[PDB]
RNA sequence: AACCCCUACCAACUGGUCGGGGUUUGAAACCAAAGACGACUCGUCCCACAG
């Protein structure tokens, strides 16, 4: 009933406190239910709350914009089942004891929602931190993992790390530890001398004058130690605590050092000073037109900037926030001016008719017309009609008629910004634009939900408070505001302008080349050195500028270089099967000139009559035939007076399409691998939770025994022992006989007709009763269902713990994204990125565990070898560690339920 | 869309039917914010320019 305005809570003490739409400085608690009560805390009759059917439902109704639109009746009642609504994992008590400690004696269900939001934060952070760690390990080029567990962390400063001999007291006088620190310092010294640091120029380089100069080693060591500490914190589930605890990200203010704090403050101050200089200088690009279109004085309309474009916030006299705005779909009609003029229209209803004159009467304006439009748009029922409200709103804002043609310190410094937000910004310094947007949006939404729940808790009678270890979440509103601010400018410049010979060789490699390394070095030197060894004069750098503007300065190429190898990606792009699938997938978006037609016109020519399939085939032929020798022989493209301009633009478009295809492939692979990364993170988290719960599970041997330990624990009684098999069978047979004898007391009395005792429904239901008795011993609401319990017990008897451990270890290291180049050309047919990723993973596991495996797993390996496609049974056997959660097990093992965006195809 | 919980009718109940609910299940409640998703034209990669 979200469309009618129902965001009600369920359990709070012994009453049902039905909440409503928050974030409006009003309507925090609408209805309160105790027994058969219908009393309302607030006034106004937002929605009806009469008890439907008087047994297990509350009939909700509304007056306008929230009609059921047909035969429908809304009903819900939490207290009908008796006790509080237990979580399906059966760990809400442990979660409340961990995060809240002495909660409201378990008689609440908003604390568990806050804890689930925290867990979602942890999942998304672990995913993106693993991605950033893999990117740093790939760009570093070293075989040794410099970010994973075992390397340096935020415990030692740069002075102690550089000179471990004079700081022997800090390392507990351990000679092995001192030797390890010396080895790590040697690796760090080799890391600074790596010319590939320009890829992470936002974190390891500083902009000053005209070139980029590497900052001091202090900041670089601080950033690397912060990344390593994040990597240690996201893996703090197998080990309880050795040096970095689980609350490290929350106690950073007490765990980090002044050096790391100063590094984060320096980064934040640098980016904020750049933003301030930009807002002071480049304002004339828009204020010159705004002064004529909805503008009186240059100091008046400029106040909206630095808060609208650089902050994406409102912070007006009302209570609406970034999540309570209207996208407006760019008015569905240049773009920069029209977006600001329309934003300036409905913003006056929050300052001109605000509480300065509206607080005296009930409402001066039409009850906050912005919030009223939000409520009218809140009718999520039949969302295919929400776009009609934008059309009606566009016909209402026509009174503007202004779209004819179309200084002080605003942002905080590094001191009044949380270390959490500064570390999130430093982490986004290692991610792409899409990844940054997704991560920051998820974090903003989760923190906003957390702060809303924390504001609702005291009014519904919940006095739960966070422990000292998790008291960081008390500032969730400030955290969300800082994250919104950071997201507003976290995508301003990925690469640097100081590209080197290494980057030139990488650009030549990704464009296709078979020359030796010495020949590549010579060709890269020819970009800046003449035929006599001197640097080229000004104006003779045409080829180098072209390569820069086409390859190195491309965000897609940056994403490709962070997660992949240029030669490997070039070998990937030579396969016509996958390229035709990617190009064919772009042609399917035309249902929403065409993109394929534009690509064919800009890359191949203005030929007509060619069908879509022929255009895709031609684009595949010109993309698979990509080679740098095409641009080398035509190096005369440096002339840009107008003759070779057509060929230059054609080459630009071809390179753009090539990089776009490879970027799509790699991004899909990474997004699919991140799902199983999050899955194994959840497996480890729930393992630790069930260990803290009081059950029998070995967190030390969950690696050797396979990650299916949680699945075996939640399945119930373990029957994986030959001596215990007969005992368990006899006990379950006795239980089934007792249940059959005791069933004859109710509507299942009809069992007296389905009995023949030879092989009929009698013995059939006897076996099914044995199965459900085995199922009732489960420890969670998922595996308590007899169907899923039987499926899990069948999957457990044929499990391969070594194969599961290998799959878990390879899912975190992105070995699929590493070895895709070696197994992409061994596929019979590519149907989707899901099947591609899983075939590559199974091929890697086979290459590692073919001669060592046996039993049914060898049959699945042989089937994969013969059929040249992924095996669904082998996949669902690898998802057994996910067996404790049935939705996750079904989403990560079934292709039709994996992707939510591709659900329309299935 | 998978899963879970519901009043009415059947149904070992590991089946279903009209409908509702789930931020307390899965990337995963409303509005927004991302993503699938590549573009179009006007402050982001236009070269009047930049090693
Ligand atoms: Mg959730």
């Amino acid at each position: 009933a979200k469309g009618m305005g129902v965001k009600s809570t369920l359990v709070s003490g012994s009453k049902v406190y039905m909440t409503t739409f928050a974030e409006g400085s009003d309507a925090r608690l609408e209805k309160i239910v105790e027994g058969d009560s219908i009393r309302s805390v607030n006034e106004g009759e937002a929605f009806s709350a009469e008890m439907a059917d008087k047994n297990a439902g509350y009939k909700i109704g509304n007056a306008k914009f929230s009609h059921p639109k047909g035969y429908a009746v809304v009903a819900n009642n939490p207290l009908y089942t008796g006790p509080v609504q237990q979580d399906m994992l059966g760990l809400k008590e442990t979660l409340e004891k961990r995060y809240f400690g002495e909660s409201a004696d378990g008689n609440d269900n908003i604390c568990i929602q806050v804890i689930h939001n925290i867990l979602d934060i942890e999942k998304i952070l672990a995913e993106y931190i693993t991605n950033a760690a893999y990117a740093v390990n790939n760009i570093s080029g070293l075989d040794k993992d410099i970010i994973g567990f075992g390397k340096f962390s935020t415990v030692y400063t740069y002075d102690e790390f550089k000179d471990p001999e004079h700081h022997r007291a800090a390392f507990n006088n351990n000679d092995k530890l001192i030797n390890a620190i010396k080895a790590q310092y040697d690796e760090f010294d080799n890391f600074l001398d790596n010319p590939r640091l320009g890829y992470f120029g936002q974190a390891f380089f500083s902009k000053e004058g005209r070139n980029y100069i590497i900052n001091y080693g202090n900041e670089c060591y601080d950033i690397l130690a912060l990344l390593s500490g994040l990597a240690h914190w996201v893996v703090a589930n197998n080990e309880e605590e050795s040096r970095i605890s689980r609350t490290w990200l929350y106690n950073l203010d007490k765990n980090l050092d002044n050096e790391y704090i100063s590094t984060l403050n320096y980064l934040y101050d640098r980016i904020t000073n750049e933003l301030t200089n930009s807002f002071s200088k480049n304002s004339a690009a828009n204020v010159n037109y705004i002064a004529e279109t909805l503008g009186i004085n240059p100091a008046e309309f400029a106040e909206q900037y630095f808060r609208f474009s650089i902050m994406k916030e409102q912070k007006n006299l009302g209570f609406n926030i970034t999540k309570l705005r209207e996208v407006m779909l760019d008015r569905k009609d240049v773009y920069t001016m029209m977006d600001f003029v329309i934003y300036r229209y409905y913003i006056e209803e929050d300052a001109k008719v605000a509480a300065a004159n509206k607080s005296l009467p009930d409402n001066e304006k039409s009850l906050s017309e912005k919030d009223i439009f939000v409520i009218n748009l809140r009718g999520s029922f039949n969302d295919d009609q929400k776009d009609a409200l934008y059309y009606d709103e566009a016909n209402r804002i026509w009174r503007k008629l202004e779209n004819i043609m179309h200084l002080p310190r605003i942002l905080p410094a590094g001191r009044d910004v949380s270390a959490f937000s500064k570390l999130m910004y430093a982490l986004t310094m290692f991610l792409d634009g899409k990844e940054i947007n997704d991560l920051l949006t998820t974090l903003i939404n989760k923190f906003d939900n957390i702060q809303s729940f924390l504001k609702v808790m005291p009014l519904i009678g919940v006095n739960a408070k966070f422990v000292e270890e998790y008291a960081f979440f008390k500032d969730s509103a400030k955290i969300a505001d800082e994250l919104r601010l950071i997201k507003s400018f976290a995508r301003m410049g990925e690469p640097i302008a100081d590209a080197r010979r290494a980057m030139y060789i990488d650009a030549i490699r990704i464009l296709g080349t078979n020359l030796s390394y010495d020949e590549l070095k010579a060709l890269a030197d020819t970009f800046s050195l003449d035929e006599n060894g001197n640097k080229l004069k000004k104006g003779k750098h045409g080829m180098r500028n072209f390569i820069i503007n086409n390859v190195i300065s491309n965000k897609r190429f940056h994403y490709l270089i962070r997660y992949g190898d240029p030669a490997h990606l070039h070998e990937i792009a030579k396969n016509e099967a996958v390229v035709k699938f990617v190009l064919g997938r772009i042609a399917d978006i035309q249902k929403k000139k065409n993109q394929i037609d534009r690509y064919y016109e800009t890359c191949i020519g203005k030929d007509k009559g060619k069908s879509v399939s022929e255009k895709v085939d031609a684009l595949t032929k010109i993309i698979t035939g990509m080679n740098y020798d095409q641009f080398d022989k035509k190096r005369s493209v440096i002339e840009d007076t107008g003759r070779e301009n057509a060929e230059r633009e054609k080459f630009k478009k071809i390179i753009s399409l090539y990089l776009t295809v490879i970027y799509h492939i790699l991004k899909n692979i990474v997004n699919i691998n991140a799902r199983y990364v999050i899955g194994f993170h959840c497996v480890e988290r729930d393992a630790q939770l069930y260990k803290e719960k009081g059950y029998d599970i070995n967190l030390k041997k969950l690696e050797e025994k396979g990650f299916s330990s949680v699945t075996k624990l939640c399945a119930g009684i373990d029957e994986t022992a030959p001596d215990k098999r007969k005992d368990v069978e006899k006990e379950m047979a006795e239980r089934a006989k007792e249940s059959i004898d005791s069933l004859e007391s109710a509507n299942p009395k009809l069992y007296a007709n389905y009995i023949k005792y030879s092989d009929e429904k009698k013995a059939e239901e006897f076996t099914r009763q044995i199965n459900r008795e085995k199922a009732k011993t489960a420890l969670n609401a998922y595996l308590r269902n007899t169907k899923w319990n039987v499926i899990i017990r069948e999957d457990l008897l044929r499990i391969d713990n070594k194969t599961c451990t290998l799959f878990a270890n390879k899912a975190v290291a992105l070995e699929v994204a590493r070895y895709v180049h070696a197994y992409i050309n061994d596929i019979a047919e590519v149907n989707s990125y899901f099947q591609l990723y899983h075939y590559i993973m199974q091929r890697i596991i086979m290459n590692e565990r073919y001669e060592k495996s046996s039993g049914k797993v060898s049959e699945y390996f042989d089937a994969v070898n013969d059929e040249k496609k992924y095996n669904d049974r082998l996949l669902k056997l690898l998802c057994v560690p996910f067996g404790y959660c049935i939705p996750r097990f079904k989403n990560l093992s079934i292709e039709a339920l994996f992707d939510r965006n591709e659900a329309a195809k299935f």
